[PDB]
């Protein structure tokens, strides 16, 4: 709950951002901020693919617990993701539409991750 | 072996490319092309992190076997990776230095993956 201001900041800064969330390695979502605004595209196709990535996101996210791995992406045709470690139990995930700014997404999540880590 | 011309094309096109390889889900490398040329940076630190990503790359690569997942990245401070599925048994991996062109890497691997798939 202390996180949501940071999750909202990520979505606000990244063109095409669907959602920014904290997720547990136990597969239980902790907090989210979702794109509320009328997008310049129809995002329902993206929401379908994002739902269909959730199992695989948490599987790939496990690699973040290794010292060397700092960032993981699991991407579909319509949806890109960026994930970073926030604690031994939690990771941060940004989902954006494939036509969004993936470079800005990676940069903004790198800047925001320490702020989320500080709220634990 | 029919692949290597395609692996060389990827490394030649992407600034900061360390290597482009075909790897089995059995954890056995099939073919590679490595950056031979004198880089504008010292890449030994990157080679160390790339070695330390190998276990986790193959773990995250498993997600490519799902219908929805088309592309996976497992990144360190010094090394970025992009992976795509080439067959039920094999995936394609591009590793580049963190200061390389990640956007171009993703684009070139997407263009090259079908050419590698055609050589099976
Ligand atoms: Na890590
Ligand atoms: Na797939």
């Amino acid at each position: 709950m202390s996180f949501r201001t940071h999750l909202e900041s990520v979505v606000n800064q990244v063109e095409g951002a669907l959602a920014c969330s904290v997720m547990g390695f136990d597969g239980i979502s902790v907090d989210t901020f979702q794109k509320d605004e009328s997008a310049e595209l129809d995002l329902n196709g993206a929401w379908v693919e994002y739902a269909n990535l959730l199992t695989q996101l948490r599987n790939a996210a496990e690699t973040l617990k290794t010292g060397t791995v700092s960032e993981v992406s699991v991407n579909s045709e319509k949806v890109l993701t960026v994930m970073r470690l926030v604690s031994p139990d939690y990771f941060l995930v940004l989902a954006l539409h494939a036509d969004g700014n993936f470079g800005k997404g990676r940069y903004v999540l790198r800047v925001t991750a320490p702020k989320v880590r500080a709220e634990l």
